C-alpha cells in the first residue's frame, strides 16, 4: 500500500503513545523502530507527544514562512511536549546513534497546499 504524505508525517513525527521521552535512549530506539535509519541515518528528527488532532489543528493557527522559503508553514499557539533527536559523533551508518532532548516548545509544520494536513515538520521554537 502506498504511503501517503499524511501517513509519512505520522510515522516520522507522531508518538502520542508517550507523554515525554522516557530516557536518554529514546531516540536510538524510536529512530530505528520508525524506519528512519534504513536509507541513511536521518540527521535530525522531532517526535511530538500530543494527539494527532492537536497537531493537525496547527494548520489553522499562526501562518509563517518555512525554513526553505515556502509560505505554507504554521506555528502552534501553545507549547507542546516534543523530543528532539540529533545524530551524534559516535554515530556511523548503518550503526546510527542519537542524542535525545525532551522539551516543551511551539512547533512549526508545513501543511500541504496551505490546506489542513501537516506533511512536514519544519522546526520547534
Ligand atoms: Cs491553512
Amino acid at each position: 500500500m502506498k504511503e501517503t504524505a499524511a501517513a509519512k508525517f505520522e510515522r516520522q513525527h507522531m508518538d502520542s503513545s508517550t507523554s515525554a521521552a522516557s530516557s536518554s535512549n529514546y531516540c536510538n530506539q524510536m529512530m530505528k523502530s520508525r524506519n528512519l535509519t534504513k536509507d541513511r541515518c536521518k540527521p535530525v528528527n522531532t517526535f511530538v507527544h500530543e494527539s494527532l488532532a492537536d497537531v493537525q489543528a496547527v494548520c489553522s493557527q499562526k501562518n509563517v514562512a518555512c525554513k526553505n522559503g515556502q509560505t505554507n508553514c504554521y506555528q502552534s499557539y501553545s507549547t507542546m511536549s516534543i523530543t528532539d533527536c540529533r545524530e551524534t559523533g559516535s554515530s556511523k551508518y548503518p550503526n546510527c546513534a542519537y542524542k535525545t532532548t525532551q522539551a516543551n516548545k511551539h512547533i512549526i509544520v508545513a501543511c500541504e497546499g496551505n490546506g489542513y494536513v501537516p506533511v512536514h515538520f519544519d522546526a520547534s521554537v
